[PDB]
């Protein structure tokens, strides 16, 4: 699946529709990243400029300009051709091939933006910038609305409101059309097939990061190039820090494996946690932690729909894992006043579900404690887990466990539709899965 | 292999003995990174300041301080522990355990910087600082001396002198340690075992992506978790870009396909490229121009040595390459005088070798058109290349034809020792391999 | 005459009134000004502050919070009182005393800004700010807006649209009230003794400077300490230079000395130029150019009321120069050629006219080439000039003249007032001055 | 008197002959300053840039250039001469006048400093930079050794060595040659007839600022058009605060006014005060303070001479005040042990002298407590005071009493010379003054 020319087109308009008339936004690309001395990180762009453009280059703008309520033009500023440039580091769009490729009126060279950019903001009531976002575009920004203030005897006059188009875009972002769901049920499908691999390859004596070298490498067989965050191979102890990346112990016979591990797809994230035993087989201690996270996924699953909230499904969880907890010794008291006093969270210290999109922790209004009311579109994630410290107060039999289990969703009109179901988390399906490849 | 304790203070006190009594040193951490809102690129440490700690962390500084040529002591900045900051993002040295595991004399918290580095300035004649190098590190030592300026009715007084240490420190990173050519010299392995293992798996209608994923899966197998640089796969007229990252296209059978890829062991690079058919089978044309870069590589090989220099080795090469091109028809004339027209550089438009380290294009001063007399313990690559453009004036057979080949290399007494030869690059070799490969 | 408390208070009401409701409108203090090393140049506050508060002192923020079309308040931030500090440096209003001083709300430390701005603005939708006035202002305001858009957790929300209130607030300045007329009127009389006095004192052989030290010393003896302005004392051909402050020269019998110079009077700028012989008798060739010079003042004084423009008076002022210029002989050709050719350019290449208020140059909308309609309460200068260069196309006894006249006015409901008229212009009274003081 | 083309010489080849070989100095002038909006203040040379050249233009850099023992070159950035720019904001040096008229040896455009100051830096060891003196500097200064750095490709090499020439600068200016002693014996001199002049002016009725306007009117009469700092006129308790600036009080009858000003006359600075009766007659209360303050002076210009210093002198002070405060019931208890508490300290609380130049508060080290051991040619001020607060527990006749009388001296080979004992400070002779006066 992928984002089509007129879906890029669409998004536009969407954000043009709801701009003031004589105004015009400043959409600016992602600058390139350092790595070490002359080297350079893979380059990734601008999440809002990707967004509603789908082009992959540093330097570039976006300046969509409104005159009025049917009148409406889009400039992308952008890197010039140049041959010995393009030797050495790759091919470019330049202006000539913009307008069609990218569905844009007008294509300039991002070389001449200062001396190009306040012409196009000249005579405006409204500028919609990303006040912060970049240094480098709060400079070109500034600088073209200082020649237009200082400028009023060359009848020159600069727009005096500026609006961040940042709640607005991400707003948009929100909510998902059937195109990028598409794309997010592929991203969870590879996802999925890098987790099954990863529990299918594990061996006691394997190094945590040699998980994730399987990860990494199914992810690029599928065409996903890059994770969409830093993978976690948590064996042990691991398993308690919650972005453990350092991936670099030994895994144990006798120790589960926490796996949160994401690709990224035309874009978006895919993003799943699997915990399980190194050795393929639970044992009572770790089933019992075990159980409580499934079953707080499962129900969560289960009551995420249009009208609930993450605040409200969290509430369920919370309750499920006190009372699993009391069961097993690690809380002692009276269930209801446990749940008051918050007593699961020296063990569940994060919340449950965030926005997936774009980003994997993806932008949106979530309300006041993630209280915001859930709508069809709207895609997230289901992510309980249980932590017990190394040294923490409880059986000696939990200490050092930590179990997450996570799924990614897209709200729908009567319910949801899981994305990543298509690797196992029951945890009799894991130890067959794990004593089939070990035969084969 | 790896980097001792030792060495790590051997080198410190090697930069102290080049230091002005009464002066201190300043060695900053590299900043974290941000790839898409608030996720961030794996860490990198900044390359000088690894060099001496073999430290991971951020937020960290190094000081040196000298009284004089007999007396001189330590200090490290780094962060502070934080039991619900290491639960999230992952453990921490903090101040107790740093003296003895990275064998400093102090350590204190990165968070009192601005409390204590002007302290530790004041009375000093001169300051080692990386003007320019961060922007951070400017503003804590340019915050730090201006206190003690005007800080005179305090007793205070500012080192008049600045020196940048770069100099130094990448002079000293020119010349390898045993311990650092033994990093190395597994490095050039990993490297090889991925670039075998690419020559093994490439089948024609895979993408050039597969193979990328083949070469890290393997880098990380061996405990080499990144690459040194963005991996290149360019098959075909793709071949031509020098810095080809895009590795999108399917390969097809009847092109050759240029990787250059280099693992990160302990911080050191390896750096090969190995170019060949992807049907596993050279064309006459294809072995023409592969020839010619053949030729260059093992007349290098032979020739590097202590005495002769980059520049030296490069116009045997540039002879070698006129010559090979003239009895193809692709240059036209007296070799002699294209030599002097330097007829070879729309074909072969990069230098020959670059110091190898740390970091991948590594520091070291190379001296006018890189003339600098070669010694023992430098260690650099050698690396000619052909690339002849889709639409070059010449016959049609070498039309869209990029070819380089790539060793890594230390200079011995005698000569040099070559640490990437256990991957095949004669063609017999490379053909032999592939339909050993094929059959499995 | 002074500014009343009320006054101040319906300058801020008039603010208000315009502004959005959940707004805030931040106004900050000017920087205190370094004239070398530890000394600085006697504090002038912001002209837009000092507009809404009449308050005298560096770091200090007015904040005016509109929640809806009733309901508003004002939060001042200033220095805290301070026993060594005001000992040493000059006393201090504080936050006790400046709530009933100055007509606010409340006063806050300035040393608390950066934990109290961030509050006041949290929920609101939009923020006034003037952006790039001021560096450490735009440092207060975009870190206090960080702070809220970053801070969703603890249900912080910034305001997603700023306005530039100077283009407002400057509109607001451009029509004066009573009490600001009331003001400039005694500005005017002030600066016109002043000019009298200078006319009074000239004798050759006297330098520039001296006839600089009478100004001064009237406008100060009247208690207006400093001037709108740096002082110009042009005699000779130093005239020629329309901002000559180096005033150096000895005075020479034979020259005219063109002295520009107004005070500053409760914040408002007196502006008067007179032009007259050094020696206290015009040459028939300082007539000839004079009369040009007075006959466009004097006309420009008859023509200015509501209705007209600066553009359009402009024009007469031209047609009398070129017609004037053309009988000396300096221009030839045919006066409505020479008028469309703007052929008075090289000699009369300046505005005619610019408002005058707080500023000598005022703030306020020109309209495209100062077209704007007049209109009763805009307050604004008239002073046409011709310059004759020393190496000028001329006949030799015009070369090296400089002649400005200038006089400052009010429109009214019928016409304008000369706020100026109290130091003479027509020659015969200028002559009869300067013979009666050397009697004286 | 003045400073010679010849005195400029000698000081740049002061410092020239303290630089090391291979390497620049970089001194930039003062930036202009904004005064509101448009208007800037007087222009005020940076007293470094002044030191070495004498050129009053802004936007200029003065570069030396010590190739070895016996070669040096100066290399002048100064503003291109432009026609339309002079004729409205005066007159410019420009490249053709300046070797001849400032004594270098090439003048280049200040707009070409980009692209000619690293140039100039290429291939040098050291560089003297005051870092972080201005910005603009600061940016032109990093910006040359950013391009000599990273342009090893073009062979450029960036100086490694930055030094701080303040120092160095700043010690030279601390010893005034005898023409420097000329020009300061008239700084003095215009300062003392000013002093003089405003207390034969004083009545009571008159406000501060009229004295003031008296002062500044002397100044400018002499050819000192500026004050060297903003003029102090505290009459009554506005006498205790000691930067007292407002000067907006009426003077009333029975108070005492205290005023502490100097000129600026070839850029040198006069320093004097002198405080007196409003009405001309000192009462008991005012002489028994008074009596001290001038021992204490007429004690320190005794005791100044080289081999001494501010400290030693310093303690004679003190021992005189808590003498006299003792005797008046100020102070109770033991001398000895009043002077070891430093019980002087509420009365006065700054020190006795400070050196004296181009700056009022000059540079130059003072040794730690004003320690360092006086030698012929530095040049300072000795000025005691007692100021008793308006709530002081003392005595109701002495509370509000502010007096300090201060003399600019330098040191000679046997004592020192006073620069401005030609105003009165015996109480019986400024009395006779005044009394002589209002007959005016
Ligand atoms: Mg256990
Ligand atoms: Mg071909
Ligand atoms: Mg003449
Ligand atoms: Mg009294
Ligand atoms: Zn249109
Ligand atoms: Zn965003
Ligand atoms: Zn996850
Ligand atoms: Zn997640
Ligand atoms: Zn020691
Ligand atoms: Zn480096
Ligand atoms: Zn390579
Ligand atoms: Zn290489
Ligand atoms: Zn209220
Ligand atoms: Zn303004
Ligand atoms: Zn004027
Ligand atoms: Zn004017
Ligand atoms: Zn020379
Ligand atoms: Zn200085
Ligand atoms: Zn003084
Ligand atoms: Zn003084």
């Amino acid at each position: 699946s992928e984002i089509s020319r007129q879906e890029f087109q669409r998004r536009r308009q969407a954000l043009v529709e709801q701009m003031q008339p004589g105004s015009a936004a400043l959409i600016f690309a992602a600058p390139e990243v350092t790595r070490s001395a002359d080297s350079e990180y893979p380059y990734r762009q601008n999440s809002d400029f990707w967004y509603f453009t789908g082009f992959n280059e540093p330097e570039a703008v976006l300046v969509l300009i409104k005159s009025d309520d049917t009148h409406n033009h889009s400039v992308l500023f952008n890197r010039v051709r140049d041959l010995t440039a393009e030797i050495w580091f790759g091919r470019r769009l330049g202006q000539d091939a913009a307008p069609e490729k990218l569905g844009v009126d007008r294509a300039l060279a991002f070389s001449e933006i200062n001396q190009q950019l306040y012409q196009l903001l000249n005579g405006l009531d409204v500028v919609y910038h990303a006040q912060g976002e970049y240094a480098y575009a709060d400079v070109i920004v500034n600088s073209a609305l200082e020649k237009l203030r200082k400028g009023s005897r060359q009848n020159l006059t600069a727009p005096a409101t500026m609006i961040d188009w940042r709640p607005v875009v991400h707003e948009m972002r929100l909510f998902k059309s059937p195109e990028e769901i598409a794309v997010l049920r592929r991203a969870g499908e590879i996802t999925a097939m890098a987790h099954t691999r990863a529990m299918e390859k594990c061996r006691p004596g394997m190094f945590e990061y040699h998980l994730e070298g399987e990860i990494h490498h199914e992810f690029n067989r599928h065409g996903a190039r890059y994770p969409s965050y830093n993978t976690i191979v948590g064996s042990g102890e691991n398993g308690c820090i919650l972005h453990y990346t350092e991936n670099e112990c030994e895994m144990r016979d006798g120790d589960l494996v926490l796996i949160d591990a994401g690709c990224e797809y035309k874009g978006y994230a895919g993003d799943i946690t699997r915990t399980f035993p190194v050795n393929g087989k639970f044992t009572q201690a770790q089933r019992e932690i075990y159980d409580i996270v499934l079953e707080s996924l499962e129900t969560s699953l289960r009551l995420y729909r249009p009208g609930t909230s993450i605040l409200e499904v969290t509430g369920e969880v919370v309750r499920i894992m006190v009372s699993g907890l009391v069961k097993l010794g690690i809380l002692k008291g009276d269930v209801d006043e446990l749940i008051a006093q918050n007593a699961h969270r020296p063990f569940f210290m994060h919340g449950l579900s965030h926005w997936l999109g774009l980003d994997v922790h993806d932008v949106g209004v979530y309300g006041q404690d993630r209280s915001r009311i859930l709508e069809p579109g709207m895609v997230l994630t289901v992510e309980p887990g249980l932590y017990i410290a190394p040294d923490a107060e409880v059986p000696e039999q939990y200490r050092g466990i930590g179990i997450r289990i996570e799924d990614d969703i897209v709200i729908t009109e009567t319910g949801n539709e899981n994305l990543t179901a298509s690797v196992v988390k029951k945890p009799e399906e894991i130890e067959a899965l794990m004593v089939a490849a070990r035969k084969q």
